[PDB]
């Protein structure tokens, strides 16, 4: 995350644990 900031440029999946529930 953001959805946008993986797309557009690099994130880490760390970053994804964010939109978990």
């Amino acid at each position: 995350g953001i959805v946008e900031q993986c797309c557009t440029s690099c994130c880490s999946l760390y970053q994804l644990e964010n939109y978990c529930n």
